């Protein structure tokens, strides 16, 4: 039986979240709430998307519900996340994906409304956080409120953990160029605290920070206090790529780490930890629902203990459809 | 004597004014109200510009006054127009810059503080509607509201009133193909109304419907009725373009319109028309403070009556430099 | 039984027609001649693509010939025309793709190969025209030469046709709002004759002439000497526009307009026609197979005489689409 | 007085170390030679510039000659270097800039033609590479061949140079974010060797490989050996980043770092070396002389022996302003 699942908010993620969740099968969406988007306004938003294409099926409205596939949805729109009644639709699980409850206290209203657990689909300062295929083995049922870190430390950490295993990182520095967002602006326009990120988006890269790769360390705890970095922002539409430069504890030649990567891509990993060799670019990875993609002829050594790793990450659909696969291994340990 | 100009809101029409005026020397700023932006963030919102790059002199904050070449601006941070005290800064004229007080009641509050006179840099409704070269010479002294249309519209006017003068519009309709504005989105993001518009603007052209024809119908008054048109808003930077197709009364061969607009430009509409007769593109017009320039070799004839006529327009820089322009013909009618 | 397909060329225009020929399966490709591209690199350029994503299925190389779906191809290097040996891999009908042989004369060295038929893609100076749903009844088998226009004449000619039989053109004017093409530059690069076609595509939109109007005159014969335009090149991936600006003889509300075309594009015109409602933008159109879709909410009418009808065509499937479709119905006529 | 300069070339680099020649009056130039380009193609090619904008002067062609400010060149139309006659037009120093003759047997068929020292602006084999304010007081009048770099190692140079001399580099890496150049695509075509390069600009980030990194070795011989790196081409128009990270021998906190790299950037590397320590973006560097400008907010440390330095470049102004110094003190060493 497959769980069901509320989703708060209708932004980029939560409407990607519904797309790879009606796409692979795994839970059942039963209620979405938000208080600025009304129904055909979702029908429009959801059938249609500039990135990722039409959606492969129907949706309408019928009776004030959204019906996906066949299937009916209920609407909400509340402001107050206390206030939204999760249990009368039979969502068991809610994923909090508006950005602005982060926290235990602010994440937790959402139990108060009748739902079980809560996924925040965004880095947390004090819920714990788990990625799939790294550390998602040390879940347990006592824990109700779960983090799912970003899509960058999604990408990092399992190339990390491979590197970490098979040759032992000593320390390493990440520089990621990121696509667009939207918390960026077309033209010059005002930004509060980030004067930086007010600058228009298609005539420039803003240098931003991230916390991703310090958070590779809560994820990994051996990695802690050893890996930092930054961000830049390039006028692109979809597909973001990590570049970690690090030094090694034990020799490793590059074919080396391209056997061990290729290893790990193929049984552990697999769909999680993708590999190629081929000549490829950044559309080429559009759409893909990897976490990471190794690319093996990008990469440069300077000896047997420095190296530069290049991985490739579509932003989007892999943080969505490992959001999904959070929800189902959830519900496969109860 | 120059005259003393406040502008409320420092957006991108606000920022483009002050510096448009600082440029110029025909009026002197003395005031700048912004509820959200405090003067360091005013400081380097003007001193840095993606688009039309630094500003050509010193700009500096001192004892709480935004100080540019050597001339001190106080700073306002109100939120009700009525509450700003005008009067106290020296200011005598007020640019209504924000786009929310397009009324002649909404922006009749800035009397209230001790302006004399409030022009809007944007379409109003019921106020008088004015574009320099065309019909400012029916401004009078009585008149204390004043609106100076859009960009659009001031590259429009100007050569459908030389066509109309010399042959006789009988019909026409306009295509512009515009550049990305502060109202469109990077990303797939909501719009309330306009469901077209929150689309992403780096992916997409949005053919948006405007009213700027229908507005010289009422700058010119014997154009009424005979024009109306759409809009294009394809991912580029600042310079516009006009196609105008239109039908003529009286026969008329190209080069005699090339004429025309070629003499035209020269005597009676110095500065505010141009022509051109090379193979220029878009951004050969960017910082032209012009208000449309005639593209000679762009555009096409069908026959003697009926003909197409192509237009370029920064619609940044012509459209603050005639808001100055305005306001210095104000001063001087007084 | 399918007929026998050779592609001379390898450019965007013969990937694609091969790509849309695998995708149909109405004809069958058998030889691929290109001088400059070997296999590998062939294998390559077929499996990715950039706007159009990933191909679905199988290709690769093996005995010196390009197996796509299980299907062997074989494999020319010539770069004389005349020396091609079509017959011997048993094309029946050959695909002139490349560009640079558009006349008659030229065209016909491939005849001299052992093929029977050849089919321009590209407009052609002596050659007949033939755009499917509009004049392609008129084909028959004594012609041995054929051209398929280009892309902006398979947009222009139906929604022209309907309007036409309907309502009676008079005269029109079109303007295309174009994607960039593989004949611009990324930066200002030196162009022999067309000056403004040699500037930066990404920073500015080119207006270019076009002869597509014109040779809708030629594709249908009550329009001759009716219609002419131009063209703008904006920075934009993928999707065009067409925007006809004409006056019509009977008089015709917007909504018999969409009730005619709507009628149109569901009967006869199924599959080359499209009519659409909703609040669409360009990227909505990308891989559509449409030679235009109908925008009913874009376009605007002055009367009941001066109408401006909008129209979306992808320039890259449709046109694809239609030379496999005109080759269908020509092996059909045999 | 000023030397005499000819240009083989009228490509990129050649028509801005022309225009920086005539910004800054160093040198004086009196021939330049180009097969493809006409006179009055020049005079287009150089009077409008999408990137840099127009040219602060006037430039026409009389008599043959294209007239720069009251000043006439001669115009060659040579494709074989060895027949150009610069001795007869009087170019003393000859800039070859067609990035085809980069080694010293190619590049010295201009001494036949009575030319006396030829400087290459492209990477070389075997000729002696110089950048100004790191090696070029080594240059001295016997050499005939100079090769100036390129503007990644112009950037990263400096830099490295000062880091070196104070912290004493141990090992380092560089990942530089470039802006695209015209050896790249507006859409998928076919590249010879390089199969990522062949892909569409607009879309999509190449990882080029580069040898910048490793002719800072060669310019700077303690670094031999010590340093390499990679290159991402993203669809921006004209500024790039180095990204270096490096590994320091003695202890090194941030502060320490910014403080010697401001002292450096005040006295001896002024004009070659900025400092800044605003939130700046890319396009805040847009027509600026320096070879780089150290990003003092932008960049992080992870320790005291393992930092990551941040450094803006304008590969098209920097570079042809760097090339005019070397000339200047070439023709000063005489």
């Amino acid at each position: 039986g497959k769980v069901k699942v509320g989703v708060n908010g209708f932004g980029r993620i939560g409407r990607l979240v519904t797309r790879a969740a009606f796409n692979s099968g795994k839970v059942d969406i039963v209620a979405i709430n938000d208080p600025f988007i009304d129904l055909n306004y979702m029908v429009y938003m959801f059938q249609y998307d500039s990135t990722h294409g039409k959606f492969h099926g129907t949706v309408k409205a019928e009776n004030g519900k959204l019906v996906i596939n066949g299937n009916p949805i209920t609407i909400f729109q509340e402001r107050d996340p206390s206030k939204i009644k999760w249990g009368d639709a039979g969502a068991e699980y809610v994923v909090e994906s508006t950005g602005v409850f982060t926290t235990m206290e602010k994440a937790g209203a959402h139990l108060q409304g009748g739902a079980k657990r809560v996924i925040i689909s965004a880095p947390s300062a004090d819920a714990p956080m788990f990625v799939m295929g790294v550390n998602h083995e040390k879940y347990d049922n006592s824990l109700k409120i779960i983090s799912n870190a970003s899509c960058t430390t999604n990408c990092l950490a399992p190339l990390a953990k491979v590197i970490h295993d098979n040759f032992g990182i000593v320390e390493g520095l990440m520089t990621t160029v990121h696509a667009i967002t939207a918390t960026q602006k077309t033209v010059d326009g005002p930004s509060g605290k980030l004067w930086r990120d007010g600058r228009g988006a298609l005539q420039n890269i803003i240098p931003a920070s991230t916390g991703a790769a310090k958070a590779v360390g809560k994820v990994i705890p051996e990695l802690n206090g050893k890996l930092t970095g930054m961000a830049f922002r390039v006028p692109t539409a979809n597909v973001s790529v990590v570049d970690l430069t690090c030094r090694l504890e034990k020799p490793a030649k590059y074919d080396d780490i391209k056997k061990v990567v290729k290893q790990a891509s193929e049984g552990p990993l697999k769909g999680i930890l993708g590999y190629t060799e081929h000549q490829v670019v950044s559309s080429d990875f559009n759409s893909d629902t990897h976490s990471s993609t190794f690319d093996a002829g990008a990469g440069i050594a300077l000896n047997d203990h420095f190296v530069k790793l290049i991985s490739w990450y579509d932003n989007e659909f892999g943080y969505s459809n490992r959001v999904v696969d959070l929800m189902a291994h959830m519900a496969s340990k109860e």
